[PDB]
């Protein structure tokens, strides 16, 4: 559980740094909110849901299904964007990385 | 030029929809600003730089080098995130897409 939780937390961290929108049903409230991470003073990152009125709830390590579902959707969106980059370089002749 | 410009504009559109942060040196000002797209009333999407005080400048079709450079950086960031998803699924056993 802790492994799976930290890998999810690590992805959410990376995506949040990029600006990537993520939303999920909170395991605690039932309410929709934004998926984020919090870092304890000791350097451990855990997952939370921030509900649009400010309320934030910790995601239990045994219940990350809704977070994994959203990470799945994000993964597909990023795959699609990269497929288009590949198309525009290989079929379109665009050299995005001038080299 | 128009082809290359529209493919870049199409990527910027997709990334902006995802929330992905993009910044570049404006071909007109010299100033740094955020890369975005604008859509004419007739449905054509062109590229602009929005400078943090509100000033927005059209990017000429013959001068998209700084936009392509940033799209290159974004591409590498997204490749890195997907490499980590692949690692966490294949080596970490995490099934992000429950199926
Ligand atoms: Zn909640
Ligand atoms: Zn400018």
């Amino acid at each position: 559980y802790k492994q799976e939780y930290d890998m999810a937390a690590d992805l959410v961290r990376m995506l949040r740094g990029l600006g990537v929108f993520m939303h999920a049903k909170c395991p605690r409230c039932g309410a929709e909110g934004s998926v984020s991470i919090v870092e304890t003073k000791n350097g451990y990152k855990y997952l939370v849901i921030r509900h649009p009125d400010g309320g934030t709830h910790t995601v239990p390590k045994t219940d990350i299904s809704a977070i994994l579902k959203e990470l799945c959707e994000v993964k597909k969106d990023l795959e699609y964007v990269l497929k288009r980059y590949k198309e525009y370089e290989e079929e379109g002749g665009v050299k995005f990385c001038a080299e």
